[PDB]
């Protein structure tokens, strides 16, 4: 509403502030911002394929899957807040940051975060997969970038299970075959 | 490809890493990186109404905008690299980038940066826009986090004439006018 707009936008910046805490427990060196990302998950979105899917709509699920944290923060599961607690606090945050919007994109905002954090389609669940998928992607570039191979372990075990698109789950284990013989080499 | 998507995913994540020239010559302490800057503008695509634009090839457009940077670096005017020199870099970069992909992604991708770049639809005049106005708004963020008010002044004159489309033409101008009085305060 143009102080309003402003307003969002100030919110939405945030996010650049806000460093990824799962890498920040491990003690990473200029870890990447949640903005960093729901970058590459929405690039993602663009470029794995799924002709059953609103492409459109995975791009922006992808857009607002951690919009939240500019309020909210980065909760990460050592810092023990309970899924409901989680939940309530993200809740109250879009509340405020969409409403700053007019109607129509107050609603757009806050339903597309409804239904990434729901998991209540098929999108839903795709970008899921993305946003898991991306955050192993870049434990393997942070273990490169340490020459540190296999530290971060715990966040592919963190995703047993988690993978079932088809697409994504060839580039997991590619990822994990590489990263594997990566670590069987420095074992040398 | 499997192992060309992950080297196409490896690719464009380099794009966390790569800090936003124009702040690192202005010795801003954590600069955003070129991802942090694209995310803001594919939310403002979202946010910025214009009933007369393909919204989705916008937030699309700002996703492709600087995509090329991850091999050829945020180039500023500071570096003094002629216009066609910029355009060949990144023209050989993104076709390194999308023949990664299969051809339709690799056709769509290369099209979406060919047409930002060339500024050849009103997207992609529209999205122009939106990187221009999103480095202002970052640059009063600096100044705040500075307490500075004004050290950033060379941002806002370098847009002088460059914002024509009317919303965000008074966000512009929003911006200027609280920015402008958070100076004469601080002058006191
Ligand atoms: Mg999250
Ligand atoms: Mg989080
Ligand atoms: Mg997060
Ligand atoms: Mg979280
Ligand atoms: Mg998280
Ligand atoms: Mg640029
Ligand atoms: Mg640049
Ligand atoms: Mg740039
Ligand atoms: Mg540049
Ligand atoms: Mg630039």
């Amino acid at each position: 509403g143009a102080r309003s707009l402003l307003q969002f936008l100030r919110l939405v910046g945030q996010l650049k502030r806000v460093p990824r805490t799962g890498w920040v427990y491990r003690n990473v060196q200029r870890p990447e911002s949640v903005s960093d990302h729901m970058y590459r998950m929405a690039v993602m979105a663009m470029v794995i394929k799924d002709d059953r899917l609103n492409k459109d709509r995975c791009v922006r699920l992808a857009l607002v899957a951690d919009m939240a944290e500019c309020i909210v923060g980065d909760i990460a599961p050592a810092d023990n807040i309970p899924k409901e607690e989680k939940h309530r606090r993200e809740e109250e945050a879009m509340k405020q940051i969409t409403q700053l919007l007019p109607e129509d994109l107050r609603k757009e905002l806050y339903e597309l975060w409804e239904e990434y954090e729901t998991q209540s389609s098929a999108e839903a669940k795709f970008v899921k997969q993305l946003d898991q998928c991306e955050m192993i992607l870049q434990a393997s570039e942070y273990e490169d970038l340490e020459h540190k191979p296999g530290r971060l372990q715990d966040f592919y075990d963190s995703t047993a299970g988690k993978f079932n698109h088809p697409e994504i789950v060839q580039l997991v284990s590619e990822l994990e075959a590489e990263r594997s013989t990566n670590i069987a080499a420095a074992a040398s």
